[PDB]
């Protein structure tokens, strides 16, 4: 009688999607994506490196920015990652396609790329993005050097188990600025006790508090940049209100702790 | 001023979303599917064969048909394929994971497959579903045999690249019955001359049409049962009006003659 | 003047290549690997396991023993990995083509796995196997059931990245024998300290030391035999001498931990 | 009694691996691989291309040659392959990881290469290197630009699956000169007849012997350079005895008519 239900799209706040203009956040490192999505470009004198993309329909916005800060599509040397869900490496494959970059990740984001999101611990197939793969495998603390910037990967599982911290050091006006790119810390509808697809799930969450708290953070940016505070929409005074590491990752705990007893009630 | 525009969902008509129980095609050939999109089981002493699966929403219920056809999951030991479209093959790589079965493909079925249809020749990103990979890469005429019934490919090039045509005798009471499931001739909304990421498009559905005269034909099923005029909904009547594959071959000649002749006008 | 070096073959001791018949361990568990190389088939009424192969040129032999033990080539329905270099996953790409068996493993397993032992950590391009794809990713913890027995894993990196305990509960006799196959906890040739493409390894090996304590372990069993003191070619006595978990696990930090200091001389 | 065998390395003659000077072949292409190796280095203003590596061991060698022809790794932006077996893609792994190049390959080529040449139709895991992706899957007859240059696919199946000749319009002190990279058209050791991995080789290797005949080719040169009749050890005569793409396919299709009538009468 009933057919089976058609397929659901992944669909999301309008401000994730809604575009805007560089926003320099030092003197190397500048906001690329949306109102609500962070995709940071970093320019060197060897080329560009990209952290994330935001969704997938944010390819052709990503390269005209670029274009905007003078990087041709030639240029984008490197695709790192905070983690490989469809609202951050939604546009990765069509990237690769269409500049000379590779992407770095580590093995847990990589096997998450490579099927597109699908199957993911938590959401299953309800939210998915185009596969890609990666080119470089990363290991914890390991070092990527593109132009002589140095980016150190620090891992912090839980929102996925391949959830990865970025840190640079950039400069202002020529001093220096030691910048954390740290991933979520959320679990959205997450299963958090006794989880037979991720077992050790509460472990990972509260060693990654600790590793976010420990970052080298003179400046927190976020992937949703809501989490740390930013306004990107106000464009000079967008890292005004922003979040240290250690109010980040406390924030985060306080959060992760209720959830955790809500789930025990409920 | 506005966002970028939302995902969309690959929505289908409901009768290729709409259940049906399982309709015997031969002795050992079931169709599983629903009433507009085929999935042909054929079950030996030695393990079930699925030829395609449908729509990604599909695959419970196949396990369930399955299951009435007294085929466990453990059962299914390969999934063959006319083609790597979110309509035929969407629930391949979640019958993987819930079945013993291999996947067994072309090289270019293999790619697309692996890639869960996205970057389409024709359709971009906008038809997509689970990647899964290939166990078993075929080449053109190859045989796979299962508990002693020899499937057989051939190559179909035009809808995609890896479109096949799969082959086996089954019996109809102990009488041999060729039946051949071709793959779909049609060419929705193709590009077709002078197509920069297909050039020899016209030339393989050309030496297609001709595959599929020359197939080894009694009863003919087609991935889209409308195509070769079965209708399911009606049980045993299902096969009565079904085309040869000659008359299947000259009606997708035919229209996509005349769909060409219309693109030089436009 | 000098032509660049001809490839060089990873070549073995000739005990790792010599065949031996079935050695039972448990009830349901038998060794059947090689004198020196561990590969263990684990009998369910709903199939096989396999924990490991060996070498690449070990397929056939592994084949006739399962048919030995009656366990026919559809009736493999998965294999398991301690680490994924070429003297322990090495005819897993073979096994899987010939048999109806999934791999499981986790994410750093899969891509080692995935690219044929290549572009190792420490090993480089010296030695590496035919590659395979794991067909199902598990996590620290996560439990693997067939026929009602139940496989966890138990993540020790340090070896390799993916390396993995195994434990079970078998019998003997029909009492309960908790099994723990360890993974490697060598490091041979490795730069341990300062290594770029490592940075966490001495941390990583010394909690892996720790996780290797605290495993369930009536029976321990090394993909190395001699690691554990086991003497495959002896039989009814082959587990006399066995080591405990702990004592494995004091013996391998020692060891390492003379290594470290001697990379510090050296 | 007897352990089994060890693993044989797969080791060629010496010229193979004989490192050469770069050496012109037009006014953009240069052969930078060994004595009896092809590696084309084809230099534009927007980037360099590579067709083909030669063996796993090359790969510094080409850095080397790259670099003196003042191409930095960073500046190779696109590997093309004759075919994927260990000889001509050897070292595409690691030119991947050391450079920013992408690689192109039709799919048959990328499944291949994918697997490092292991389960090749004819010599199943002898001739392996180390697995590497192909980035973009090209289609017969389909245009690849760099710098302006346009490189046209022409696939010719046979000595693999995926064997593809590359075509370009280079200039000799400005004036055209049509280079052709034909495949090779070798069946060494193949079993022609029959066989059941490959059922259409014979009709393959017919049709490509009139791909051949039909290419645009002022110059050919082919991966293994005695089959064209070039001599790169003697530098400005090393194309003088340089067959045409006829006489190529010519004497290839005599050896092959000879071949397979001795598997007849063996
Ligand atoms: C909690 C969210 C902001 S929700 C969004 C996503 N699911 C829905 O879009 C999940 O993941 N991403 C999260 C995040 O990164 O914090
Ligand atoms: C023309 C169609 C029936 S349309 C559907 C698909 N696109 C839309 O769903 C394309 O492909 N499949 C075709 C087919 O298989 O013949
Ligand atoms: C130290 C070894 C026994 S050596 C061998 C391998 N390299 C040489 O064959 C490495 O890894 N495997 C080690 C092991 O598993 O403990
Ligand atoms: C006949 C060969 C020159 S032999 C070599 C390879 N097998 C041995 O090295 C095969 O393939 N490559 C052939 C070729 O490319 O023509
Ligand atoms: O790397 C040390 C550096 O990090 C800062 C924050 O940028 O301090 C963080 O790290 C310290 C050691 O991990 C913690 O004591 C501190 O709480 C944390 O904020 C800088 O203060 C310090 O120079
Ligand atoms: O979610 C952060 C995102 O929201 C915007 C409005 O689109 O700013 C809001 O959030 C800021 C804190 O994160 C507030 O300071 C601001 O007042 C509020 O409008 C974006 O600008 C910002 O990037
Ligand atoms: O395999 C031959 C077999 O196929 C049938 C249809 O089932 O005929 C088809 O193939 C013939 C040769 O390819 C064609 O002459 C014919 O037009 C085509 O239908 C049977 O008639 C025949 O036994
Ligand atoms: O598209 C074929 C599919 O449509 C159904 C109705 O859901 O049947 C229709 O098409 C048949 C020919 O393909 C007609 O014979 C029938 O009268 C018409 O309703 C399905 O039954 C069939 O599988
Ligand atoms: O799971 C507990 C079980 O393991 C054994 C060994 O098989 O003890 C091990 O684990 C204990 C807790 O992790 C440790 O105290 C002990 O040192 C370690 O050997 C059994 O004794 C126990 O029943
Ligand atoms: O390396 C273990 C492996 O070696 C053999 C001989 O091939 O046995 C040796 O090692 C045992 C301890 O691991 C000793 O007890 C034995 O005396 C010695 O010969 C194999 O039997 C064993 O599996
Ligand atoms: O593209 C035509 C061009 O190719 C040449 C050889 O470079 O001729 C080849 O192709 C012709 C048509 O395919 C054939 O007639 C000829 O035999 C073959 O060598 C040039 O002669 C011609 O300009
Ligand atoms: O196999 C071709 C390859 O061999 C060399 C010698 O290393 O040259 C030989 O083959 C040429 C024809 O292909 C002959 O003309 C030459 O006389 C002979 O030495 C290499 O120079 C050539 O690249
Ligand atoms: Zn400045
Ligand atoms: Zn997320
Ligand atoms: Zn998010
Ligand atoms: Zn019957
Ligand atoms: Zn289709
Ligand atoms: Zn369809
Ligand atoms: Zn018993
Ligand atoms: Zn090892
Ligand atoms: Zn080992
Ligand atoms: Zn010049
Ligand atoms: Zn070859
Ligand atoms: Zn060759």
């Amino acid at each position: 009688e009933a057919p089976l239900p058609q397929l659901r799209a992944y669909t999301v706040d309008a401000s994730w999607l809604q575009p805007m203009a560089p926003l320099q956040v030092a003197d190397h490192t500048w906001q690329i994506g949306t109102e609500d999505l962070t995709a940071l470009l970093v320019q060197t004198a060897e080329g560009a490196v990209l952290l994330d993309g935001g969704m997938p329909q944010m390819a052709g916005h990503l390269l005209d920015n670029m274009k905007l800060r003078g990087v041709a599509p030639q240029d984008l040397r490197l695709i790192l990652l905070s983690h490989a869900h469809a609202d951050h490496a939604g546009p990765v494959a069509e990237l690769k396609r269409r500049t000379g970059a590779h992407v770095a990740a580590n093995a847990e984001t990589a096997v998450l790329l490579a099927r597109g999101g699908s199957n993911d611990l938590h959401f299953g197939d309800g939210i998915t993005y185009p596969p890609a793969s990666a080119d470089r495998i990363i290991m914890d603390g390991e070092v990527v050097t593109v132009g002589g910037i140095a980016f150190t990967a620090h891992f912090m599982p839980g929102h996925t188990p391949g959830s990865t911290a970025w840190t640079w050091t950039d400069t202002r006006d020529g001093k220096p600025v030691r910048i954390a790119y740290a991933d979520s810390l959320s679990a959205p509808g997450y299963q958090l006790k006794g989880n037979p697809r991720y077992p050790r799930l509460i472990e990972d969450y509260k060693r990654s508090f600790a590793t976010v708290r420990a970052l080298p953070c003179d400046l927190l940016l976020t992937p949703h940049p809501g989490a740390s505070n930013w306004n990107y929409a106000v464009g000079s005074k967008a890292s005004a209100e922003a979040l240290t590491c250690n109010a980040y990752a406390d924030a985060a705990e306080k959060k992760f702790d209720a959830q955790l007893a809500r789930e025990t009630a409920g």
